[PDB]
Formats: C-alpha cells, sequence, structure tokens
C-alpha cells in the first residue's frame, strides 16, 4: 500500500504535536518516493532538523529547504531536480500535500501543505498526498506566519520517519 509518513514540528523549540501523511504511491509513486525517503533520512540527507520558511495564512504551509533554509535550496533523492510526474491528483481543499516549484520540471524536495482549496495550482504543482491526522497542528503551524510568508517564530521539523 501507500506510505504513511509522519512530521513532528515545534515553535521556538516547544512541540507543536504531529503531522501524519499519506503519499498517494498508486498514483505518482517517484513523487511519493522522494517525500518518503527525505523523511526517513536514508539517503544520509533530508528533513529532520530543518524548518517551515514560508508560512502564508489562508493559503499554505511551505518547507523542505534544508539546506539553505529559505526557498532557494533542496534537492531530491535522484538529482537536483526531477520532472513533473502526473497531475492527476487536485488542489481539492485544505490538508492537501503538494510539491513547491521554480516552473515546469523543477522539483526538489520543498513542499506545502494547503490550509485553504487552491485550485488555481492544478496543472502547476504536482499534488502527492493528503494529511490523515494532524489537521490541528498544520493549523497551529498557519498562526505563526503571516502574508508575507515570514514566520513569527522558528518552526522546525524536529523528527520525521515512515509509520508503514
Ligand atoms: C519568506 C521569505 O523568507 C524566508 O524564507 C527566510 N527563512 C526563514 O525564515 N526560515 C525559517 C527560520 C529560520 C531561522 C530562524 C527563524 C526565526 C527565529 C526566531 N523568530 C522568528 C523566526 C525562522
Ligand atoms: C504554494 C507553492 O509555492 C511555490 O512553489 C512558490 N515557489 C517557490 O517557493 N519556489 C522556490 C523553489 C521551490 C521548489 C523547487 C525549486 C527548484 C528546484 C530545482 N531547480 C530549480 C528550482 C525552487
Ligand atoms: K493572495
Amino acid at each position: 500500500g501507500n506510505p504513511l509518513v509522519y512530521l513532528d514540528v515545534d515553535a521556538n523549540g516547544k512541540p507543536l504535536g504531529r503531522v501524519v501523511l499519506e503519499l498517494k504511491a498508486d498514483v505518482v509513486p517517484k513523487t511519493a518516493e522522494n517525500f518518503r525517503a527525505l523523511c526517513t533520512g536514508e539517503k544520509g540527507f533530508g528533513y529532520k532538523g530543518s524548518t517551515f520558511h514560508r508560512v502564508i495564512p489562508s493559503f499554505m504551509c511551505q518547507a523542505g529547504d534544508f539546506t539553505n533554509h529559505n526557498g532557494t535550496g533542496g534537492k531530491s533523492i535522484y538529482g537536483s531536480r526531477f520532472p513533473d510526474e502526473n497531475f492527476t491528483l487536485k488542489h481539492v481543499g485544505p490538508g492537501v500535500l503538494s510539491m513547491a516549484n521554480a516552473g515546469p520540471n523543477t522539483n526538489g524536495s520543498q513542499f506545502f501543505i494547503c490550509t485553504i482549496k487552491t485550485d488555481w495550482l492544478d496543472g502547476k504543482h504536482v499534488v502527492f498526498g493528503h494529511v490523515i491526522e494532524g489537521m490541528d497542528v498544520v493549523k497551529k503551524i498557519e498562526s505563526f506566519g503571516s502574508k508575507s510568508g515570514r514566520t513569527s517564530k522558528k518552526i522546525v521539523i524536529t523528527d520525521c520517519g515512515q509509520l508503514s
């Protein structure tokens, strides 16, 4: 089946809780596998110890730049970037997990969790999973963002991995 993975998140050193995500390996196997391995750290790099660097209330929470912590970095398990796999899954509502990019075929490690329906991203960002548990935790992260995307506290993925 599809992988179930987790992110444990803190704000300025204080735990907010766990986000559990289903990865849609049945639809986007290559994209799902990238995120799964970045969660476990099994390639020798990944999300543990990195930040939510861009958080916009009433839009989305963005993370995955584990090299530069600002949207300019990250890398995939395949190399520095990889193709858009497909656009079969849509941005249907809050809790959608989708790849950030700088245009067509620029996927690396950066990703976002939607806090609203972001359907204007359909066909432009590859959706690859959704929140199974911890939308309340995502809403806590969202509260520390701003309309500019800058966060008011340091929001850190203190642990992550695979449940099944
Ligand atoms: C949105 C444009 O700017 C960025 O992406 C800049 N990176 C970024 O803020 N990373 C998250 C981070 C990294 C290091 C420290 C803090 C922080 C510490 C204390 N109080 C507020 C924020 C936050
Ligand atoms: C709501 C989602 O917003 C975004 O995706 C906004 N763009 C954004 O943050 N780009 C920076 C970025 C994000 C992800 C990957 C690359 C990248 C990777 C490899 N080779 C070129 C670019 C660059
Ligand atoms: K806006």
